[PDB]
């Protein structure tokens, strides 16, 4: 009885949601499977990879900003969207942390003025996953939000296909937004 | 199971994601209480010579065996290791069984084939039963996962894990 | 065995033992604790045989693995098959009959070393075992042979395909239904 | 969820024990098998067949006694085991009785003293059963123990495959230790 | 059921540990109470012309049938005769029934083919019913055995008095 | 019957007989009381017929019992056979029509009567003599034969294979796939 | 649990007559199929057809009247029975409303003198089906039965195969006997 | 496997599973009767209904030029150019309605050479109306052998319909008329 | 419900006694309460693009999808459309989701292939609980068909119907 | 498609297409919305697609529901085949896959437009239009062409038999057993 | 039927069983990924592991004479003989392995012929160390068709390991190098 969907959850039928989670938290987890459309994970921001970018021009979503994290800058011909390039690796031996702080808060005035943008890396898993996860638990306010964590992380996992593998990325995550807050 | 917090959280948020290590069949015999035991078909075999002298062993595999020269009672509960098989309609006898072993200071091993999928939810089934909190989520992450750890795979069968979750977690 | 003397060795003796043996003299079953060599190659044997397979002074090549678990053998060159059955008195077994007899026959080819287990190694073993035993068999209505195959293999092992539906599948398939 | 042994009951589960002693009592039994394998049915009391008592000096346990209640004197070669011959024949029309006060005082005494002994006839069935199973009723001291009785000769029965099918001596046992006493 | 405690308890202990006939099939009807009758589909194909004046019967076979000439009411539920098959989901309505049938005096015959186990299982699940102690263990050895040597053969299928003693003996 | 007159008798009435009973024009199911004879040998019953056969004029050989209930006629000679078969939508019974239809026609061929019952003689039983009667037909899709022969049974026992899982296995076995 | 029979109710197993009217009053029936013996409603009062009316004078029943509402007279050859013809046309357009008082009235007498009647038509199943019908709802006394119509017409209906299948008779024994009395 | 409309699909459609579906139709697999709703176009121009059908030809995007009206009651459609034919058919099982077939059928056959809509209606749109259409389709037959072809329609239509020729009566005209003949 | 009384009796009456139309597939989704529709799978693609604006989709088909441009959340009971089925275990917690959502003034379709047997039975099951008398016949069989008339079609599956009963009619 | 050019099309761009696929790099599931035209008069597509075949450019004579539901299209003049089947990992779905291909087949002969649907279009109508795609190989062992046939559909419908039993059944039947 | 270990068993095993399985695996019936534990043996020589491995190999019944340490960290090991050969790599879809190949697989070649135990490996055995080891095994390849080949060593390494070679890029390098050229 769980309402797979788009973008509340503390009122959907309890015993469904719990266990849900646990049993996505003891291994009974799909195979990852590459995301293909951009998934709007607020009313302003979305989650997308390198080809949600190249047709962002042509979408009805009117984007003012895309936050390029690969490695490599391109430009958008015939658009006035703003490209901003956050070039980072997908490894498990880059911290992203640094990042964090800048990037929701960015996201978070994007979301204020109702400016559309369209976070991205090359398959939109891992890179800009992590920068989606790290906005979504900002704006949690609980002390020890580990439920929270694992329903955005399955729930988006699920939608999705693919979300953070990178369990590097997810540790940061983890004790930037969790453990010590 | 009060210790360090943050170190726990963050081994439970991280195998709860997904970074979990490929299943290893067990060899040894892991004592999880004081007298309960879990094992596979071959520690059931080497009961009877073993330093543990049991007086139960639990068999779970769907045959019937004896062990002549020991003075072991064997209860065989023949239960089917797949995905629609109903094993909740034995957890309350199982682990009143359990612990009347415990209480009794009777040991007593529970064993399958391989010792991961039936004995294990039984196992899971008793630990969670010993637990008197209303909602208790995080207890249950702690021990299937620390032991999935220590066994090297432990109840792999979703259904069985469901069933579990349904008996022990979110009806309670 | 000696199934090669069937038409041959001391009748007297054979009959009175397959006649006792098939009219209700037959012993309570124990369970095996010993692999049996059924064949050149083909092994019989129980689920702490085939934790044990490794370290046999036969060199396995194969161990067709036939409960419901699924388990590994790091240190071993050993390939593991696993056919998960069911014992009970109404699963179907003998559509894996032809599959596992071919490949039993191709190990026994090759002189390549297999051992069939279940869990206790009397019914779902047993059953391909005796399957790949009656496979052998070329004759029209192989009744003695039958007849001796089961009870030479009880008598030896302790215990042998006690499971009623998986005798009557052999006997369907083996012994009934040939030319 | 019944335990099967060797040789207590008054705490295993008695729905389980109630439910077994009931079906067996209303037909649901094994047909008849031979036993192969001596039991252990006391700390000191053994129950065989012929086979059995030709293994004994060769047994790891140290027997000192053999009752052989079959019509066929043996020695046993290279043994100092005492062979008592108590000769008996196996049909509906001989008298037991007579023989039960003795052998289960002797059997007893085998106990207190710790000295393991075997009684055994040919099958290891009839005749060697009925002393077993007057052995153990003659332990029990309850008024009338239909119920212990049931329980000890069903999962004796299902132990060995066969015991005291001999109905006359079934019967001859419950006069003796049920019915009367 | 209170009659010469020994001679009793010595018939119970031989039926109980293997002294037990061949099966035969009955032929006749058998009165179980004041209103209730055991029997086989021809007793039911009679039933009509039978001194008995039958307001019911009870039909526990799987083939529906109507009795065109007489006025009884016939009640079908199929059951199947085997190993698997649930028939505890009947006993409260079928014991409420027939216990209506003996509180107005109404006869009623409950049959199946051969007039052993299905109806059978019915007529044992009503006996045992009437019982109010808390665990009538003689008293089922009783009725059963009694039954079956009045009637040649009685719920032969082991699944069906596994089923009778869950529900009146072992559990109440 | 008078199956042998099918291309021969007045097709003016039979078809409008057929016709009419063939869209919705037939009588509601009645229990059949005493036997059929259906064949030189093969007789159709219920149980009530089954209890009466030892002491029937006709010299029964043999009792091909299809209920669930097995039972015994002691002081007859007649041989019993049982096989249990469940009245449902859903049990499969086209498996046994070639044993049986082979052991019937054997009975036919010997001059050995034998009587095929249920309890009320119409379903289980009925299947079992629909499939002999149809396999003596030899023409290539015997739509006509089918149609006349259930509905002549069915009007002279008052109620034949009601069972439309069992009609559709012997129309499946017997009159789409022939030649 | 339900009790199908020939010609009570209040003491039947409530919960299975609920069951069985309620599923065949949302449309779970059988085809309509021809009756082919007669039905002995009451005491007196048979339903039958055409075929039922020419076997009348050798039944065991000694029938003193029978009830002809086919369009063709006929007499039988052998017998002392009374044969009243009223002829009646089975389709939608016809009133057959202004019969019910005088027949339920000429069956009461008959069931009060102990006479046997049988009600026919061709195929038994509308014309005499309805008076029939009638003359059991004509029995009844509570103000709105529409309980007993169900109970009468599905049980009826079931036995016979077919039962005032004919909507305009049905619903003129609506409205005489269930809503407004 | 078999096909449901109306509009040959029959010497054409896989055979076993039209002969399934005919012989399990002919021994009684059969739903019971309900009533149709919508007309069914069962040729180019020939269409079966039922009165409400009959008003609603008018407003109606089948451009109808006749109907065929066979209650017993005239009746005018208000302001429509429609040739409203009235032929009074009683619907039970006394009444010829063979005599009525080869000037009906004639008319029919007519308004599918001119391409002109027809309507044939009854009151509920199943004995009279389809037994009119039953004998169109068979005067129309001229390929399959009428026996299986008078069983396809029959059934084909009443599972369509829902109801189709129940009186049978007409059923037997129409075999008279087209089988036997 | 509360209406013509002679009127609907004659109308429930002539219904229960078999004049009923033949079945037609229903195309447009009808609002059953405030919040809750009822509709089949072509009404669940247009979901998105309706005048109402849905929260809530639950799909009763045995298949997945997904509606990408939406906002709504869709889910998924598998159910069997057969007569084998058991489809009561899902109504407590069905009803109690609809429920939900006509507190919550939150828009709700329910649908399944076609739009009568499953999806139908879980809204007949949803109108059922919102009715506190103690034996709701009338109230059932007037839901029923006044339903059916409604849609053309409507829990035309004899099992499904049988269900319901047994839930909320004849125990209660 | 473009399965004409199997042996033809680029290798090296081919290769790395089904290579990738096949070892793991697989997009996410997405619901198709529009019909595909799989062959000359075969269109696959989801029940919505059903309900607008009356009104669609294609002019179809068929339409095979493999729902569990049945409805009609009052209005049109198709015909509407129903075969109720299951979606989940124990049905067996095979025993219909002759007659589905034999029919769909028969429909391209006669240039008769089916469309085949379930209710979102992916797994019991895949199958069946999958089995279809197969039963038009004449190959030995079809590796390449099963592959290939099944990623380009998945790609280009967005998901195409997910159902891993449904994929087993279609290999077992058209990849491996054949000559 | 198919059959798990290391170590050809397939131009051997049954044929029908080896489709089967390769043709599940590459249409989506794949394991989500697992991370491995121990070592395994590829060849006679050729071991892939973990960081954790590698610092156990001096302890190791396996007497090393090499270990080809893929990590961006050289390290040494206390006082064991083994000679660590160290070849950094970046684990992400950008980077060029394919240069390295034929070195890495000439020598991994040379150390099967002079029987000189080596361990490859990264730090979780998963993605560098995996692609050498599957360049390795297709350099290798004299028998087979290696489209075939390729699949039946990468499915088998993954089923038996729990993750192998997830990097697409690696995989598709390694196709271009073996497979395509």
């Amino acid at each position: 009885h769980h309402s797979s969907g788009r973008e509340f959850q503390g009122h959907m039928d309890k015993k469904s949601l719990y266990k849900y989670l646990l049993l996505r938290s003891t291994g009974d987890m799909h195979r990852a499977k590459s995301p293909t459309i951009m998934t709007r994970v607020t009313n302003n921001v979305y989650l997308g990879n390198y080809k949600n970018a190249m047709d962002a021009p042509s979408s009805e979503v009117k984007f003012k900003y895309v936050l390029n994290l690969t490695m490599d800058k391109y430009t958008l011909p015939n658009s006035n969207i703003n490209i901003i390039h956050i070039p980072l690796v997908d490894d498990t031996t880059t911290d992203i942390s640094k990042y964090f702080d800048d990037v929701t808060a960015f996201l978070s005035k994007c979301d204020q003025r109702n400016e559309p943008v369209l976070v991205h890396c090359a398959a939109g898993v891992n890179r800009s996953g992590a920068m989606i996860l790290a906005y979504l638990m900002s704006k949690n306010k609980e002390s020890l939000p580990m439920l929270y964590f694992l329903y955005v992380y399955h729930s988006m996992r699920d939608l999705r296909g693919a979300f953070v593998e990178n369990p590097s990325f997810k540790r940061q995550i983890i004790e930037k937004y969790v453990i010590d807050k």
